[PDB]
RNA sequence: AUUUAUAUACUUCGGCUACGUGUUC
């Protein structure tokens, strides 16, 4: 039973001042959760497993049942280790994640003797004890030895470590201010390797709607539409995302 | 030269801080 939890979820999402702040925050949660949506996609693609073994996600949460094999946990933590090396090297200290898992059997899921809930805690122990250490020696010695050139804070995002370009913004909040334009109309999102806003696996997501998102299914295109909604959708990799995006301002 | 001594009605009704504008270089 593994579990993950997103860190820096209350204080990445408030660092908003700008005019246009509330188009960021609807780009900003929606960031968040693609976020998880598709790390959580591509590590059930490194199981070589199904969509179905997953069985929560919300907030900065998500709970799996995978199997108990001694390669699905050197998967795991090979995955964890590359995947803490990207967020480091992206936001370092204002978003991080977490793994845990502990051994289950049938017997406990079957509700023998209340045990579930045994289990369900010291899933939820481990991983509220592992974030006290979340970085080894030498990674700690890499941070603190950078006297690298950079620029200041983005405006839109409080960031000292980023560095801003054109009207005193950084390449994610821009990309941010893109998506959310895109957001009102366009309802399809994409997985794709060329993209807009930087996003774990060496991937980039960008706005699609069903007739070119249909070409890139008869493109034979490594593809998963992330959709807002939208249900009887058919198109390659189906993927009827669940989120609230409301605006009353767009009813003007 | 011998009785009043101000009396009742109404004791303010109608009509209820706008703009430059909030954030950064
Ligand atoms: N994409 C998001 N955008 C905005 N708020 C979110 C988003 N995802 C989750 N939240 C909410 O923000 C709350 C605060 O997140 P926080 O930074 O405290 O992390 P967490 O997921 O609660 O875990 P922990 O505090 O143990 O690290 C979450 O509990 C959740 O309800």
């Amino acid at each position: 039973l593994l579990s993950m939890d997103m860190s820096g979820i209350q204080d990445f999402i408030y660092n908003i001042s700008g005019s246009k702040a509330l188009k960021s925050l609807r780009s900003r949660s929606f960031y968040l959760e693609l976020m998880l949506e598709v790390i959580v996609d591509q590590l059930l693609e490194r199981l070589e497993l199904a969509r179905a073994n997953l069985l929560y996600t919300g907030g900065g949460h998500a709970y799996l049942l995978v199997s108990n094999t001694d390669k699905v946990k050197k998967k795991i933590t090979q995955f964890n280790n590359e995947l803490k090396k990207w967020f480091m090297s992206e936001f370092t200290t204002d978003l991080s994640l977490s793994m845990a898992f502990e051994k289950c059997s049938g017997d406990d899921l079957m509700n023998t003797s209340g045990n579930y809930r045994t289990i369900w805690r010291n899933v939820s122990s481990k991983l509220s004890d592992i974030k006290a250490h979340k970085y080894s020696a030498e990674d700690i010695l890499k941070l603190n030895h950078f006297h690298s050139y950079g620029d200041r804070e983005c405006k839109e995002c409080l960031r000292s470590d980023i560095d801003i370009n054109d009207d005193g913004l950084c390449s994610i909040c821009e990309g941010i201010i893109n998506i959310s334009n895109d957001l009102r109309d366009k309802s399809f999102f994409v997985l794709s390797e060329t993209g807009k806003l930087k996003m774990p696996f060496n991937k980039f997501i960008s706005v699609i709607d069903y007739e070119e998102a249909e070409m890139l299914v008869q493109n034979n295109n490594q593809v998963r539409i992330y959709s807002k909604n939208k249900p009887y959708i058919g198109i390659g990799i189906s993927t009827n995302l669940w989120m609230c995006d409301y605006d009353y301002a767009s009813q003007n």
